[PDB]
């Protein structure tokens, strides 16, 4: 039997990719159906309760710039915010946040519920229905089939796996969840390449059995950074610090002695590879404001339960620690990204897209970006329009997509800054400047975001124009104060743009100086103008490099 | 392998029964292990987001009086509060609350997290380990066994079942959950009688596709009632009303025509049994303050999906309604309560208890009460002390337990007021008076509850003594005002107790009268004193009946 209404875009799964795909397709204006086997599980961070960092904050910022949901959700569910590489240059600076699991899950679900044009159905999909190489719809478990023009596939066989703990194992997608054996087998029936990977997670520690009085703390920055360009600081809930402990030589001895038990990143591999090192660093991270669990970062393994208990008790401050949920390793399948076009569409089957974990990607953020691109392109194919795949010179999503499609991967792929060929211009602060307009050309950007972006652009342009017009002469009285804040006194009249390019000074002092005061009321605009001017020489050299490379690129 | 530490009480499952059992055993002061297969699912309402009513508010109040958790949790997660049978006599009135699902789940989880002496471990248990008829411990899935003296079993084979939807079916304990096939089969391997039952639930409706402008509303009372004796009104979150619609003759025609498709309480059975009736009543109940789902009460069936869609669209105001989660019926097993002693212990296996859904009882409250009793008795057996089982003349839990153990049941058992042999004294307002002291004799009652109870008893006794001492004479000036509020003028000096026994007057007017003013500052004490005096004649007659019946009872 067929559901009475016809749908245009069908998003299977409910991961992070499914969330982004549904939001994008519905926001564009098409009729969308999201199929999931458990609604209460929507927006669940499987293992690491953290978002952002080096090579992943850029993806989140791009998704936000196109109109995604991850940045706003994390602002609403973030408890500690830090800036990595804060001292170093902006091209490398990044943001990271520790995420409360409950708050994040509620924010995602509430955001999905209120989306117009979106219908969510809680039923497991067992098959795909196709007619002469064009996918027509999906088939659920109870026998009800849905029809649509474009289908985005998320977790077809990712959930076909087995949890491995020590010598034992049992089929399961995650901690106590059913496998997607039907869909995985069905997809395997199709002619595509398949590879196998494994992922391991460490145990959770009861918070009450650990002594925090003997450990050092790390706290967030001040003032707190905000991910999305629209959001501000006050949205963030109350903040909690993380604690730091160090593995002992006794734990090294335990791992060395007991590695034979392992069936074989992981703690045991980390110790084996680096025998010279004698101690590590471990971060205890809260799993919520209303939870008594501690996530230890950096003790991963597949060691049996008793070994894990020994290892965690051997560490400082965790003599009496108790484990609420054991660590474990899980297998899963995926399909090689070498068969997907630059828009993520499958060449073997028409109308079919692959996104997220099914493309051998671990992190939450990379899965979300893949999902946004695949959902956007499936919706565009629905309305019979051209697809849009970013260029490697456009944004980090472009680099990730191109590498996934062409180079391939025999293992999980992790984004890195060094992989980006255009690193000095691909900066988080300007991510929106590189995508918002194009987003508005696809309809993803709504009115408030567009108005804010246009105001930002106008302020940047006006401030730059005034800077170029401004002229400062050494003969002025303030020149003395200018000479106070200059390595050498002025010899001839200098413009604002010329003066600010000096590596020994920044826009702060110019704002302090009467001629260059006052400053832009918009902090992001002021930072962008400072980057353009102070880094005007380096930015110009990089622009020359970009032009030279794009000559062959174009 | 064996977990290093030895535990005394082991609760299996994580339902409402398991929640109560763990809380009671830990409160007593023993080392408790609660085993479950998903911590995120703790305290989940599976069928109806409602707690209380007729024959079930009494159980919740008894659990609260003993020192349970359901009353406080519901006060913290309830959105609409009503009093059923408010106009009628106190021995029949009851409380009901429509409760948010998310808030309730959070409250239960946080309450279990901070319980001293309690260790929660998340891993499915596959077997029981026994040594010459005495259960020694439990066996999980990964191969780690736990040892203890008393074991309370909750869902050993309840989760062994199949969801039936229309013609199709598939194994599952609930919507998208794994079955407990291993434990159920293992228990079946034991020599006990087993029966099969089935339960059905209706679909959830998207809230955005229903028109609430054409429906009547029902709102809670004012001031709001509070379940627990310790709690007050302000704890309750913001309140939402329910909406009412009525099934049409068209839906009756649909059910009559399509009942053949059903594989066969249920809507179809309700229509078939009462052919004379032409219309029903349906209540649309919110599933949370932050959810877009509507639970329709009274359209249950196992009808296939298209039939359910027709039925829900035929009803008034739901022409365009859409279904997020389909309705369905699930099978499950259970063991006849005729093999359990009055304390719930199994005669076939020593040290083994059965509680909750495994005893046939369906509702949340009956399962919770069974769990409290079974956990208390398992803890007492752990410390080698005498078990405690209530008498049918003591509290509704006593009646439920005795009927379950003695009479038996071939189907789910639902508590009713009429089943209670002592209905005029088994009143909710005095439930604590009948249990708190005994609870303190078992240690379940902590210090704050005991102090409040003692203050309540002292106030009741003092007010009663003053009432008996008080004498009112017709010769006083206020007697005129007394004659104002009396059917007949006073002929001789009358005491407070004598005057208040008049069916034509209540303690309110006595408080208004100068001699009987002021009133007790404690509302519960004032109500209890009014019940004792005004119903002094009826209560005395019932006390005589109780004594006569207990002569044979003792
Ligand atoms: C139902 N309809 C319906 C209708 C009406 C009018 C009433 C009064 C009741 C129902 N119910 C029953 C209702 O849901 C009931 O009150 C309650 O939800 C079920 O009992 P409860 O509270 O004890 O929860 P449950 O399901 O038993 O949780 C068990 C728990 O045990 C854990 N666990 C751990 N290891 C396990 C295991 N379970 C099983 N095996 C193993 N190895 C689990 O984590 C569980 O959380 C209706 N019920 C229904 O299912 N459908 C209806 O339509
Ligand atoms: C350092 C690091 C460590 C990591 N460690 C782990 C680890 O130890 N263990 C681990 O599991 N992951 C691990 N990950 C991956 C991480 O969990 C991912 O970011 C994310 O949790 C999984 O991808 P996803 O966002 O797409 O969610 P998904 O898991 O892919 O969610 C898929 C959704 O599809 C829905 N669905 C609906 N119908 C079906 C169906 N028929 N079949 C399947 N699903 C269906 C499901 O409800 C499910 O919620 C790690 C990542 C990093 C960076």
């Amino acid at each position: 039997m067929f559901y009475p209404d016809p749908f245009d875009v069908i998003i299977i799964g409910g991961g992070h990719a499914g969330t982004e795909a549904a939001m994008a397709a519905a926001r564009m204006g098409q009729q969308t159906l999201l199929l999931t086997h458990n609604i209460d599980t929507l927006g669940q961070m499987s293992c690491n309760p953290a978002i952002g960092g080096i090579g992943k904050g850029h993806l989140v910022k791009e998704v936000d710039a196109l109109g995604g949901l991850m940045a706003k959700a994390i602002d609403q569910a973030g408890i500690q915010f830090r800036i990595l590489n804060a001292s170093k240059g902006p091209a490398v600076r990044a943001t990271r946040a520790q995420a409360d699991r409950v708050l994040y899950r509620q924010a995602v679900r509430t955001a999905l519920e209120n989306q117009p044009n979106l219908m969510i159905f809680q039923q497991a999909v067992e098959d795909l229905i196709v007619e002469n190489d064009r996918v027509v719809g999906a088939v659920t478990q109870m026998g009800l089939k849905f029809r649509a023009k474009a289908v985005v596939l998320t977790v077809g066989t990712f959930l076909d796996g087995k949890i491995h703990i020590g010598l034992d194992n049992y089929s399961g997608g995650r901690a106590g969840d059913p496998p997607s054996i039907p869909l995985s087998r069905r997809l395997r029936e199709l002619p595509l390449r398949v590879g196998r990977l494994k992922t391991g997670t460490p145990p959770r520690i009861d918070a009450r059995t650990i002594d925090f009085s003997v450990l050092a703390q790390q706290h967030g920055d001040n003032p707190m950074p905000v991910f999305s360009f629209m959001g501000n600081a006050s949205q963030h809930p109350q903040q909690v610090p993380c604690y730091i402990t160090h593995t002992n030589e006794k734990t090294h001895d335990v791992i060395r002695s007991n590695l034979d038990r392992s069936p074989m990143p992981s703690i045991e591999d980390k110790v084996m590879r680096f025998a010279d090192r004698n101690q590590h660093q471990i971060f205890l991270e809260p799993e919520g404001l209303t939870s008594n669990e501690i996530y230890p970062n950096g003790i991963s393994t597949s060691l049996p339960f008793d070994v894990q208990m020994q290892i965690v008790r051997s560490m400082q401050g965790m003599e009496n620690a108790k484990i609420v949920r054991p660590g474990y390793a899980i297998e899963y399948d995926f399909f090689d990204p070498r068969d997907l076009k630059p828009t993520l569409e499958s060449k073997f089957i028409q109308g079919l897209f692959f996104a997220g974990q099914i493309n051998g990607t671990t992190g939450y953020e990379e899965a979300a970006a893949q999902g946004l691109l695949a959902g956007l392109n499936a919706a565009r194919l629905s309305a019979d329009k051209e697809g849009w795949a970013p260029a490697r010179s456009q944004a980090y999503l472009g680099v990730l997509v191109d590498d996934l499609c062409t180079l391939g991967t025999k293992e999980p792929y992790r984004m890195f800054t060094s992989r980006a060929e255009y690193r000095l211009m691909l900066r988080e602060d300007n991510a929106d400047l590189r995508l918002t307009e194009i987003g508005r050309e696809l309809g993803l950007v709504d009115d408030e975001r567009w108005a804010r972006f246009n105001e930002k652009l106008e302020n940047i342009e006006r401030e730059r124009q005034r800077l170029k017009s401004t002229w400062v002469t050494p003969s002025a009285e303030a020149a003395a104060e200018v000479n106070a804040h200059l390595t050498a006194p002025l010899s001839r009249e200098a413009s604002g743009e010329d003066l600010l390019r000096r590596p020994e000074m920044t826009y702060e002092k110019l704002t302090t100086l009467t001629p260059f005061a006052p400053a832009l009321t918009d902090e992001q605009a002021a930072e962008q103008v400072e980057i353009q001017v102070k880094y005007e020489g380096y930015i110009a050299r990089q622009q020359d490099e970009i032009e030279k490379q794009l000559r062959n690129e174009n």
